[PDB]
């Protein structure tokens, strides 16, 4: 039994380790049957994913590009915002991924949503630096 | 005397409303003497500004163009993301503002941290749209 608050933090945090060590044997942990991925801001054009959608773009993207060490960590200096009533845990985070046109770093926003427990990942919601994103794509 | 999370929210709300109805004379309301507001993310290249380099900008910002009918509002379904115990508010904005080169609008996340009352805004984080931002300055 660990308090509601640390217990909210680790939950939203596995989402990152479930990155760093993600295969699509084991897949994506963590998550309600019903999650959903939400991309902001809605000018990017992301529409919203659900646990079989992200799979899909995940095995699109192997046969494209090769994908190695995946890097997840808090800014340094900031804190996790936690907010027990919602459910909701506030990320300020940095993404490092080495693909196969050189390397991929940006900066994000992370809101996680859980269930009323507390255990598993409801809603993911990510707002992403779109000029750098635009010119990934492109 | 409110409750902590109604008050740490009008709190945030402010600054929202000070900006609507914003006056050179009035000037920043809401705010601690050593206010900084922060542009997420640093690949912006904007550096974090004082409570009077913010003032510099909107006088720097009156000489070039007019700025009419500032609007902001939350995004339908999102609701305040309350820390008490950090003294934090999350909220997910659009702001709407009326400039000689046409319609200014783009969706936002905001950050807000109080003082130890929960009355006055210490820190104020927003992360914006940078490929629409780069693009409005150009
Ligand atoms: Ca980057
Ligand atoms: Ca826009």
């Amino acid at each position: 039994a660990l308090p509601l608050r640390e217990r909210l933090i680790q939950t939203a945090d596995h989402y990152f380790r479930n990155m760093e060590s993600f295969d699509l044997e084991t897949g994506l942990t963590g998550r309600t049957a019903d999650c959903i991925l939400k991309v902001l801001p809605a000018s990017f054009g992301m529409p919203d994913r659900t646990n079989e959608e992200c799979m899909a773009a995940h095995i699109a993207t192997r046969a494209d590009m090769t994908m190695k060490n995946f890097k997840a960590w808090r800014v340094p200096g900031s804190i996790p915002i936690v907010d027990e009533a919602n459910r909701k845990v506030v990320f300020h985070m940095e993404i490092y991924a080495e693909m196969g046109d050189g390397v991929y770093h940006n900066e994000f926003i992370f809101i996680m949503t859980t269930n009323d427990e507390g255990t598993l990942l409801k809603e993911v919601a990510e707002y992403v630096d779109t000029a750098a994103e635009k010119k990934f794509a492109a």
